[PDB]
């Protein structure tokens, strides 16, 4: 090299309304050529004060860098801290114009943006994740130097630098400062190790906010632990439970055997399977009908159910929502999960298998599912970036099926001996919860609203409550209330519970 390279603007993050969520911020960054400092020795503590480094140490440093014509003094000063420095005079210190990135949001939205390194590369996340369309081209200039190193004058500017393209995130800011302020008091109010929760655009496949606990400020990095950072919507796998019944009883409707006023014996709130035992929650019922498994949240109702239409149905529905799929975000860790399938199912994986214990899906693959059956059963393609042309969707079960579905998830919600707490202030919601042993729990919440013409389906996961609460309908419901309020409002969403 006899150049030296020029850095390009780095592509503009924002929000889906252009709110900015990363920006190129201007830096300098001062090197010097040590064959240059060795002839002005008089200069090095106060050069060395200058830039916070130990008399003696930085002394060293020269003295051992003698015969090389480049050292990196500091990195990424503010252009006034960069400017006093080189207003010194020291001989043979130099000046580089460079740019690092600022997160405006901060901690609100550290695990979908990601962080670029010292080197202004993406290293997580959407930074990552779209790194070519956002890093451009570095340029090059190149230099004359005498030779003691001396750089004399910039001769060309070989290459010009050509800089990123500009990125809106599905992601709507209000909406995700909102469920990152909920889930954070959920966590705080039930003294839980994490958790998380995401909001999807049923239509169009956006992800509207993604948010996670612990966090991290993605400005004020150091010292930072694994927990912190891990963007565990995507990265979690975690059993969901009862959150798959509604699929299950898809596959019912779906297969000409079951209607929602058929019944269903669950009497004494066990079944036996070989060595194995199934086990409700509850234990005070006999005949259910199939909205009443779903609010009772019947694990012996379901498993019989999975009997009799078979597992082969309840697989079929189960991988087109995409539970334990690939979601075709190309995003950095992001997991699958697994969905066990059988050449033969035997009775036992049967029957788990419908109430989620045979299974490890992510938030982001549950949510998609619930987007699915809000969406009259059409499953639209999964974007973090915003969504301006829709692309057009599977239908991954029946419109007729999908309605009935949403009609007992309303009843889940509204009905006596429901999940209470989900309901939403001025709307029809719909939904189920889900508790799954991992004692140690995970407390979830599934579902969707307005239920009479779905726009937003949202999960809620919170890892360990450790208060006497651990149930979702418990702890994660009123999340789910509190959030998909203030969303439905955000987005202009009229009320459908008018009075
Ligand atoms: C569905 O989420 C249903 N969960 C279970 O039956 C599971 N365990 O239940 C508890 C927490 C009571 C236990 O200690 O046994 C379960 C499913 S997958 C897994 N790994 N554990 C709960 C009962 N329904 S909800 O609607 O009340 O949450």
């Amino acid at each position: 090299v006899r150049h030296i390279a020029i850095p390009a603007h780095r592509g503009l993050i924002t929000d889906r309304n252009g709110e900015p969520l990363a920006v190129s911020t201007p830096v300098t960054t001062l090197w010097a050529n040590p064959k240059e400092l060795m002839t002005a020795k008089e200069r090095w503590p106060q050069l060395a004060a200058a830039l916070g480094q130990d008399t003696k140490l930085f002394a060293d440093r020269i003295e051992q860098n003698a015969e090389r014509e480049f050292i990196y003094l500091v990195r990424g000063l503010t252009p006034e801290q960069g400017e006093g420095v080189i207003a010194l005079k020291v001989p043979g210190v130099y000046s580089i114009e460079e740019f690092r990135r600022f997160y405006p949001a901060g901690e609100v939205v550290a695990h979908a943006v990601g962080f670029t390194d010292v080197d202004d590369r993406g290293r997580e996340g959407i930074e990552l994740a779209f790194d070519e369309w956002l890093a451009g081209v570095p340029g090059k200039r190149q230099v004359l130097k005498d030779r003691r190193g001396r750089v004399i004058k910039d001769v060309q500017v070989t290459k010009n630098a050509k800089p990123g393209k500009t990125l809106a995130l599905s992601i709507d800011l209000r909406l995700q400062y909102l469920a990152h302020r909920e889930l954070r008091n959920a966590l705080l109010e039930n003294g839980a190790k994490a958790g998380s929760l995401v909001i999807m655009d049923v239509k169009t496949g956006e992800i509207l906010a993604m948010t996670n606990q612990p966090t991290y400020n993605p400005n004020n990095r150091r010292n930072l632990q694994p927990a912190a950072m891990r963007n565990r919507a995507m990265i979690d796998v975690f059993e969901p439970g009862s959150t798959v019944k509604p699929f299950s009883m898809s596959a019912a409707l779906a297969s000409g055997r079951w209607k929602p006023s058929d019944i269903v014996d669950v009497y004494p709130g066990t079944l036996q399977i070989g060595r194995y035992t199934i086990r409700d929650v509850s234990r005070n019922s006999r005949q259910l009908d199939l909205t009443g498994i779903l609010i009772k949240s019947s694990n012996v109702g379901i498993s019989k159910i999975a009997f009799d239409i078979g597992a082969e149905s309840i697989y079929s529905v189960m991988q087109q929502v995409g539970l334990g799929q690939d979601t075709g975000l190309g995003f950095p860790g992001e997991r699958v999960g697994n969905l066990p399938n059988h050449r033969k199912w035997p009775k036992a994986e049967t029957a788990t298998l419908a109430y989620g214990y045979g299974l490890s899906v992510t938030a982001i693959q549950l949510a998609h599912a619930y987007a699915a059956l809000a969406n009259d059963g059409k499953s639209v393609p999964l974007s973090m970036t915003r969504v301006d042309r829709v692309p057009d969707g599977v239908q991954v079960i029946s419109p007729e099926v999908a309605s009935t579905v949403q009609g007992m998830l309303q009843q889940v919600v509204e009905a006596q001996g429901g999940v209470f707490r989900a309901q939403v202030p001025g709307y029809h919601a719909a939904g189920k919860s889900g508790t799954a042993r991992k004692n140690a729990y995970r407390s979830l919440f599934a579902g969707f609203a307005p239920a009479t013409d779905p726009r937003i389906a949202m999960v809620v996961v919170i890892d360990e409550p450790s208060k006497a609460g651990y149930f979702g309908g418990l702890v994660s419901a009123p999340v789910f209330s509190k959030v998909m309020a203030g969303a439905l409002r955000l987005m202009n969403v009229p009320p459908d519970n008018l009075p």
